[PDB]
């Protein structure tokens, strides 16, 4: 019946998506972050695109998972493009390039190397994977305002942490001055600028570079995921 | 508590995981492949990846979902493998390159282009990803036997199908005999071999190359899929 | 005598370099910048490294010219380290890449294309160039509060205008959505932060992408020069 | 006079050769295939390229040499092609990148990665060099009832084995799990499928990867060329 | 018994080789060149290569065969080094880049592209192959006082004239002013500098860029390969 | 009012400039080289361009600064070659990658390794990058006849001398043979041979590879740079 106008994955459209946008890797995390707003609304669950709209101090704002990877990330930047999004900031997880960095810290990308093969599908890899300065300037005046630590530099995003060469690429990557890594956040950076969207990232460490351990750890890392969060439906609903 | 010995996201363990493994892209695949199977279990269930075991014909197999993409597929694969994994055979979808292809007929990957960032991660793009020819022979024989019409031969692996130039990309291709395209086959097949692993990859078709027709459409490509899935295990149950 | 403890380029030492710093390609332009402030001196003339101090609304800034290319822009930036430069901002002149851009408005390069080698003999092209976003913040609010137009987004840096490609060259990369185009500002913005440094590009426009004529465009033309020496004065002097 | 019909290098027609052919290195070996087959008669001799038709168990195939290197067996491939080619064996020698390996053991290619320019001039190196699995089927089987000890597997095939780098490329590949090295296989494995032929090779290895010594040596080594051409005979003569 | 000492492609030893040595692509032209020449001695004869001692106005010099390709080329580089050669000049084919160029007329490549991967298995494709100007000198003064016309500049070296893209490429490198392309000159360009060589190529023009017909153009090229071999052997005979 | 006819960089014209020309880094060695030259002109002066002519033995020659860096150096090449330069060499600098290699002796480049972007924005890096050997003769026989050693060889074109990587760069290079390192001489090699000029770099020695010291050194190092101009001079002269 009605599956003529639905995107093919994140199964939403024109009407249903917000201009504003926050995606995460996780799906389970969509439901985290609703927890947070008010008039809340599952549009569509489709394969790791779950979707939901909710409304911020007055600005109704638009949740999607788009999984892990930076091909999954494309599609759903494209898929949400097209149905009229124009300001997408990620919230997600990074590991750690330098060892002050704690666990449930935030770092904020800047920039990002494009170490994965998604941006590069779409243009030669010297062009530049940046934020926008706008949503950083907003991220930044968030932040400030209260205790947790939190790093704005530039960040590694790649398709894999598993190759036999991680430990090289990690302490390379260190020196160059990389505050963290992920998979997904040049690919959104790169796409989403090529089709006009304002990007940001903001990303929760989750790994260190170096039982009550683990319960303090996971608390820090869960504060991680609701500060990121917070500030990006706080720099969403000014716009 | 028992979070030490799981691996961090398919959340299984050595003892839990087969030496044979069916991996797909959709979460809900795994349950519908599991009802044709007897002593079925859920294992584990995070993000994207969705973990059953179930026996066939006196074989028990392990059947994981990876979610879309190469990122995603390479990390099921390196923690299935520390599992004990020894066989992995990708069931998916593709998009075809020829137009002799229709809905719901299958393409079986000897070889695949590394199109993909992914496996280029590991090793230089001039190793080859192609499938363990014992497997082959075995899916040729299965398929022989029956009705459905089924092409053997290259497949391209790829980060996006949603570039300005995936027009010239599929001419380009459709010319140089590529019979679909995918986005993990590749990846499976580069990561999978250098981690010793026997590897295939049978691939359903949802794509043609060119409301009663989108019911038999359906039809064909859920036939398809229940193909592809009853191929595989009847090929790793005779290992 | 004294030819030991100076840079062997730039020809001046710790003590004399400010910490802010602006760099032009043509040696000319440093007097004309060191008009608009008070404390003028000449600190060191060699080949194309012309280089001034002077005081701008209380702040001493120093002026560098560093000739026209990438490498002669990189012998700038290193020597310049070397010497306590935290603070660099290019301000320059830009060939446009969209036709609504006119002569003597400003592109602010928020990132830049890596088609230049200098930057690539750093680090893979991978890797950003993009404009400090403190300094970004600072430009985007002094030209607000006047009437000259000006652009923010990405630029392309390149090491030649004369290939007999570059009408394609032009044409792919209006498509992309470039604003003007380089030689110098990818290299500031990749060896620059690479080092530490805080950097920024304020470019002139001085070619349309297409007697009396030729008097109202120089008019212009040196009139967007003096607004971008301006500009990156009013910037320099906040620090 | 009749120099118009014959194809440039290998010297022959669409009349004289068989679908089925066998291609080796050296032009004496030749001499050495046809020496195991009935009704031989030589069909032309030119440069590196010596060229023989034979019968064996009831079977014509086509023997040719193609002298050392990518680029001659390129040269032959496209020849032979024209010429009504459909199955196309390599039998020739190989260095052992693994110390397991003994002298006239033979490797049979599964896949080859693709360190030749020859293939590269046809088409970008993420395309798969693997073999047709009809014929590495039957390699199999006839390799089964014999006692000489045969390997299947990636072998790397290049342009020189003489760059003061040998020694680090061998120790990287042996570890990638790298059978053995030749010039030929990858560009056979590309251009042949490229061309829509079913492709195998089947390697005779001749130097270890580590008087009477040299006469065994030569003696196993003589025996392992022997039984590929008599492998790569049982198998074309099947179709 | 004596298999020890010599080179294992070449079939000779240190004392057996000339400093000064021409390399042609086909034996049969070595016994051509050596008709030209007193006191011939056959050196070895082993697969493409055919090796044979002359005197020419009273210098000694070896003639090589290398068979097609830049492989088989660079193999007898190494081992003819090994031998002691100091000078080594190809005497070789060439498909003409320019429409002026007759067959049987002369090349003599002062650079070569290096498109072939022979060359690159060595060092980055970035390192010049260029001819020894002492060796150009002289071959230039030479060929001043004959009348069947010759060229000097860029020839183009690659790994295949087969590909559907033949046309494109001639047509690119035409209007880039390349004169002919052959197979081997830049391997021997690159390889041979690199190991310390003085090397040059003389090529006979073979095909048009565009019975009795056949006789003409036959003796034309006849007479190329005849003025092509004295030229180098009168070049080397100075030394 | 005559700022149409002139060339935007160069500032001169197809009148001004000879056929002859000669081309250095810095504008103060214009002048150095004007003294050695009767009837001499200023013909420009712009940014790093400072353009001069003047007759030497005759023969009226251009000398032209053009900065430091491949971008400044091709900019000067293209606009020279517009007024009607044919042969154009140049006089320049370099450091040593050989320890044999004293100050103020000369390196002339038959061939430069194309480590800068510059020459690559116009052609595949395949592409050699070398001297006229017509110029290389002559520049040999001038030198042949004083007592100042110079070498002739391979010199390396870069971008920068400033990577952290220096120092492993030299050595890699010096293993190769390569005798010095520039930034200029192979964009002029390969860009102005693409254009159809006769190109060739004679540079002075002014870093050794490894009070009273410092003036030796200097004059060693003036007296080098008069000699390369005078080489230069003396070669264009013959013309």
């Amino acid at each position: 019946f009605q599956s003529m106008s639905k995107q093919p994955h994140i199964c939403v459209d024109e009407n249903q998506v917000s201009p504003y946008v926050i995606v995460c890797g996780e799906p389970d995390r969509v439901n985290r972050i609703v927890e947070l707003m008010d008039n809340v609304e599952l549009l569509a669950e489709n394969r790791e695109y779950r979707v939901f709209n909710g409304v911020y101090k007055g600005t109704t704002i638009t949740i999607c998972s788009t999984g892990i990877g930076a091909p999954s990330m494309i599609i759903a930047v494209e898929e949400l493009k097209l149905c009229g999004a124009t300001h997408v900031i990620r919230v997600g997880s990074a590991g750690a390039m330098q060892d002050h960095i704690q666990l449930g810290e935030l770092i904020v990308a800047e920039g990002a190397v494009r170490d994965e093969g998604g941006s590069k599908a779409y243009i030669s890899s010297a062009y530049p994977a940046y934020a926008s300065f706008a949503l950083l300037k907003e991220i930044s005046h968030f932040l400030e305002n209260q205790s947790v630590k939190y790093y704005f530099g530039v960040v590694r995003s790649h398709d894999s942490f598993y190759t036999d060469e991680e430990d090289q690429l990690c302490q390379y990557w260190n020196k160059k001055g990389i505050l963290g890594a992920d998979m997904e956040t040049s690919a959104l950076f790169t796409v989403g600028r090529l089709r006009g969207l304002q990007v940001a990232s903001i990303l929760n460490n989750v790994v260190l570079y170096q039982v009550n351990q683990y319960v303090n750890d996971n608390k820090a890392m869960m504060n991680g995921e609701r500060l990121a969060a917070i500030t990006a439906l706080e720099t969403l609903c000014k716009q």
